[PDB]
């Protein structure tokens, strides 16, 4: 899309006042989507890392690794959505739901960057899909992403909104790895 205004940029940052964060439907995340976990298990972020580590006097190489790998950890390889239907590929398997909209929260992190978790919920009995769902994209308003972070369970949405070091994490099925590469060595 568009290169992001100074405004936006700081709100992709972590920095914007509550009231300029808007709702958003879930069509700003349709398509098809690819975990980056395969990359991280291939060797193929091991740049990311280098650069990440080399660039942080405060953090070794391993630290930086452990703390993706943590991150991006799922056996969720693919995510597809549309028609309002997400649908999770674990294997070959899959479950779905058509997930109703519940709103956003505005999470603050230690440091004081800030976060919105964009909430979703199954209310669908005969789906075995995850109850719940949350996306976090660094946008606070609508716009189609570029990369998702998405919390799954089944308990409630506090329980995700607790879970700070597992954000699974899915680019366009479309790109090819080094594109991948390509924008998270920009990051
Ligand atoms: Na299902
Ligand atoms: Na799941
Ligand atoms: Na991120
Ligand atoms: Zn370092
Ligand atoms: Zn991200
Ligand atoms: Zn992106």
């Amino acid at each position: 899309g568009k290169p992001l205004t100074e405004v936006e940029q700081k709100a992709a940052n972590g920095v914007f006042d509550d009231a300029n964060v808007q709702n958003r439907t879930l069509s700003d995340w349709d398509g098809v989507w690819q975990s980056v976990y395969p990359l991280l298990q291939s060797g193929k972020l091991d740049p990311v890392f280098q650069k990440k580590a080399d660039a942080d006097k405060t953090k070794t190489f391993a630290e930086i690794k452990d703390y993706y790998h943590k991150g991006y950890a799922t056996d969720i390889e693919m995510i597809g959505i549309e028609d309002g239907i997400v649908e999770f590929h674990r294997n070959n398997e899959t479950t779905s739901c058509k997930y109703d909209y519940d709103g956003y929260k505005i999470l603050t992190y230690k440091s004081g960057k800030k976060g919105v978790r964009y909430l979703f919920e199954c209310k669908d009995p005969e789906s075995k899909a995850p109850k719940y769902i949350q996306f976090s994209d660094h946008i606070i308003a609508p716009r189609k992403s570029s990369h998702f972070h998405i919390f799954m369970g089944n308990d409630s949405q506090q329980s995700l909104l607790n879970e700070m070091e597992n954000w699974p994490t899915y680019y366009p099925y479309q790109l090819s790895s080094e594109e991948v590469v390509e924008e998270m060595m920009s990051h």
